[PDB]
């Protein structure tokens, strides 16, 4: 298991889009990898959290990826959620 703490760029509030595609990223992964997020923590391909997601500008969040290919989703998730602008 390992975290990933992430400071978001995003300031328009997230966008729910960009995340679902994290939970399709995230669901065909052995690794679960939880979104961490103050207070919302939540399977990252489970929307029960991550739609709800209030990040912006200063919200840093915190990735945890947790299975036998954890590291390898931890540098998918990486470039991912660059790409998606919930990390610079």
């Amino acid at each position: 298991m390992e975290q990933q703490s992430y400071t978001i760029i995003d300031e328009t509030g997230a966008h729910a889009r960009p995340a679902t595609m994290l939970v399709q990223t995230a669901s065909k992964f052995d690794s679960d990898i939880q979104l961490e997020y103050n207070g919302k923590k939540v399977n990252l391909k489970s929307i029960m959290g991550v739609m709800s997601l209030g990040v912006g500008k200063d919200a840093e969040i915190t990735i945890y990826a947790d299975g036998s290919d954890e590291a390898d989703a931890i540098q998918a998730i990486t470039d991912v959620l660059s790409k998606e602008g919930l990390t610079e």
